[PDB]
């Protein structure tokens, strides 16, 4: 579980989006596993505008925050699931670390702010969906 709240937007994993999320849809991308919905109230998360490759992510399966070294956003192969068949997810960042399916939503953050959210995992590699390119989240 977990979202990013910035201004009048709510950023979630598209595979965990609610009915209300789709009823107030701003933008979605299957290939990225992202969905943005509009909010009545105002969020106050700072989205990082950077090219960092180190951060700290929240892992609900361990109730801990872990420091990781992660790859630059790219097209990584992700195996089939009940939400998507076998495909190449884009804007994906991998790091060596623990993750479980319920961990999707946990924020990854650097000194500059929010980098992305947990999206994939398995084999001791946790995958984060990048959001630093979505400049429209701030205007
Ligand atoms: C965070 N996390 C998800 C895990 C899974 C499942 C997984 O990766 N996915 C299922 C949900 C949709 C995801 C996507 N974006 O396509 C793929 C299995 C083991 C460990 C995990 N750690
Ligand atoms: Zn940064």
């Amino acid at each position: 579980s977990g979202a990013i709240y910035v201004g009048n937007y709510r950023v979630v994993n598209r595979h965990l989006a609610t009915h209300n999320d789709w009823a107030n849809l701003v933008w979605e991308d299957s290939s990225r596993d992202l969905l943005v919905s509009s909010t009545t109230a105002q969020g106050c998360d700072t989205i990082a505008r950077c090219d960092c490759q180190t951060g700290v992510y929240y892992c609900s399966s361990r109730r801990k925050h872990y420091p990781v070294s992660f790859s630059k956003p790219s097209l990584i192969f992700v195996e089939a699931s009940e939400y998507y068949p076998a495909r190449y997810q884009s804007h994906l960042m991998l790091a060596v670390g623990h993750s479980e399916p319920g961990d999707c939503g946990g924020i990854l953050r650097c000194q500059h702010g929010v980098v992305g959210i947990v999206s994939t995992g398995g084999n001791g590699l946790v995958g984060f969906a990048d959001v630093r390119d979505l400049l429209w989240l701030d205007e």
